[PDB]
DNA sequence: GACCACGGCGCT
DNA sequence: AAAGCGCCGTGGTC
């Protein structure tokens, strides 16, 4: 039940490939084949057959995509099946799962791998008959965005590698004098690095009262919060705290970005995972470039290394209190729809309550304090972790939260209502119909349940403005092929573009306008955008 | 070498 | 009682 012919596939056949390795961009092709009707082709030479195809239809389509670009073709991804299960169960992440559960197994023979692409396929799209709100979501979002995810990750971003080399040799130095007091204080060295090192010297041979313990092994922790706690018990814990800092940035970011950069390009090159989150949000793996520093001044340091590539500008556009704005369409409330259409800012205002100074004097990095407080108390943060956090007293943080949601009435209800629904049907979705199943929103232990709600109501404000974030993509994406524009990076509610100098300004302008118009809602979505040669001079 | 579980921690 | 991620050492394998 399954020939074999020619290399030759007939068009709209499923393709099947075997990598060296994972990232499309570094991979070697091993293998590459493709199957329809009811046999299998495989290619003498990989490489060579790649030129015959006109599109890529199977298992990890833009991946074959993204090598494709590489190597000078124009190969656009079509049907993945991928995308087809991660619809119908966003816990559908990988090809080992996926095949599975609906029907093979996930093998290293490319031949295997093209038939295996065609009957997922067909089976899964034959799950998806009547889902006409997935549907809608394959064929206007996932399906085209793939196009979109696969030009980014060929085009990558340049980086001042001789400035991170440099920025290195300083930090290490700086280290150096950290670690040395530690040791001073401590009065004898130990890996710093190790936690359970460092647990003893704290909690038995220095005196510190513990603070918390670890979720899996019970070990007294010394996270960087528990470190706060004890700040001003005794001089070696700000010292720790700086040394996390720097390794944190130096092993993280500043040491491995300038080794990855490709001898082809000179630039750096993400994966933009479509199917590894379960509220429909990307990721970026391998360079995990969605979590770049930002916050302090040597992650502000490492963020200027992104650069336009000589004759360009960099563009960053980024969607104003996002979640905030989705949630007043969702939830229906009228004060907090209010509170967008007459132009106002939670984030700016929990940072004047937050800091003790009128809205005009908060700067950039009080309202990004202010994001995570808000966010964390949407969200489900407790009052004893907000007290503790904001180090206010305990009533002075429950009462934070009382206003808050006091504050927007419709909101609680809403997430009730979600819950409700979420209970019944088994899980919840976003506004274009984005799933997610949640079983333990029933399961009879308070502790699993709670946490599985607030993983619940979550997920339609996060997965909702994923949709957006996505569609936008896939609207804008053609427009800027038509300007010489290119689309480097996406940041959950961010995008990072490259446009030649002489039309950055009609770029920023048009993306904006792109971004804000994706999909009107209740309230409107406003777009900060910024121009600069580097990622932090952007925004 | 190649992996994994964890505690931590970078970002959204 | 914030949610969603991926990556880095440490320990401990294999
Ligand atoms: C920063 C942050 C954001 N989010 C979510 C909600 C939001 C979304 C995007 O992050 P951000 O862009 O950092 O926040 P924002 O969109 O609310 O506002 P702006 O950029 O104008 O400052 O990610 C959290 O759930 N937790 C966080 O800590
Ligand atoms: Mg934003
Ligand atoms: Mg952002």
């Amino acid at each position: 039940a399954l020939e074999e012919a020619p290399w030759p596939p007939p068009e709209g056949a499923f393709v099947g490939f075997v990598l060296s390795r994972k990232e499309p961009m570094w991979a070697d092709l091993l293998a590459l084949a493709a199957a329809r009707g009811g046999r299998v082709h495989r290619a003498p030479e990989p490489y060579k057959a790649l030129r015959d195809l006109k599109e890529a239809r199977g298992l990890l389509a833009k991946d074959l995509s993204v090598l494709a670009l590489r190597e000078g073709l124009g190969l656009p991804p079509g049907d993945d099946p991928m995308l087809l299960a991660y619809l119908l169960d966003p816990s559908n992440t990988t090809p080992e799962g996926v095949a599975r559960r609906y029907g093979g197994e996930w093998t290293e023979e490319a031949g295997e791998r093209a038939a295996l692409s065609e009957r997922l396929f067909a089976n899964l799209w034959g799950r998806l008959e009547g889902e006409e709100r997935l549907l809608w979501l394959y064929r206007e979002v996932e399906r085209p965005l793939s196009a979109v995810l696969a030009h980014m990750e060929a085009t990558g971003v340049r980086l001042d590698v001789a400035y991170l080399r440099a920025l290195s040799l300083e930090v290490a130095e700086e280290i150096a004098r950290l670690e040395a007091e530690v040791f001073r204080l401590a009065g004898h060295p130990f890996n710093l690095n190790s936690r359970d090192q460092l647990e003893r010297v704290l909690f038995d041979e220095l005196g510190l009262p513990a603070i918390g313990k670890t979720e899996k092994t019970g070990k007294r922790s010394t996270s960087a919060a528990v470190l706060e706690a004890l700040r001003e018990a005794h001089p070696i814990v700000e010292k720790i705290l700086q040394y996390r800092e720097l390794t944190k940035l130096k092993s993280t970011y500043i040491d491995p970005l300038p080794d990855l950069i490709h001898p082809r390009t000179g630039r750096l090159h993400t994966r933009f995972n479509q199917t590894a989150t379960a509220t429909g949000r990307l990721s970026s793996s391998d360079p995990n470039l969605q979590n770049i520093p930002v916050r302090t001044p040597l992650g502000q340091r490492i963020r200027r290394a992104f650069i336009a590539e000589e004759g360009w500008l960099l563009v960053a556009l980024d969607y104003s209190q996002i979640e905030l704005r989705v949630l007043a369409h969702l939830s229906g409330d009228e004060n907090l729809i209010r509170v967008f259409q007459e132009g106002r800012d939670i984030h700016t205002e929990t940072a004047s309550w937050m800091f003790g100074v009128p809205r005009e004097a908060v700067d950039p990095l009080m309202r990004r304090a202010a994001k995570t407080i808000n966010f964390g108390v949407l969200y489900g943060m407790s009052a004893h972790r907000l007290s503790q956090e904001l180090a206010i007293p305990y009533e002075e943080a429950q009462a934070f939260i009382e206003r808050y949601f006091q504050s927007f009435p419709k909101v609680r209800a809403w997430i009730e209502k979600t819950l409700e629904e979420g209970r019944r049907r088994g899980y919840v979705e976003t506004l274009f119909g984005r799933r997610r199943y949640v079983p333990d929103l029933e399961a009879r232990v308070k502790s699993v349940r709670e946490a599985a709600e607030r993983m619940a109501f979550n997920m339609p404000v996060q997965g909702t403005a994923a949709d957006l974030m996505k569609l936008a993509m896939v609207k804008l994406f053609p427009r800027l092929e038509e300007m010489g524009a290119r689309m480097l990076l996406q940041v959950h509610d961010e995008l990072v573009l490259e446009a030649p100098k002489e039309r950055a300004e009609a770029v920023a302008r048009l993306a904006k306008e792109v971004m804000e118009g994706v999909y009107p809602l209740a309230v409107p979505l406003e777009v900060e955008v910024g121009i600069g040669e580097d990622w932090l001079s952007a925004k």
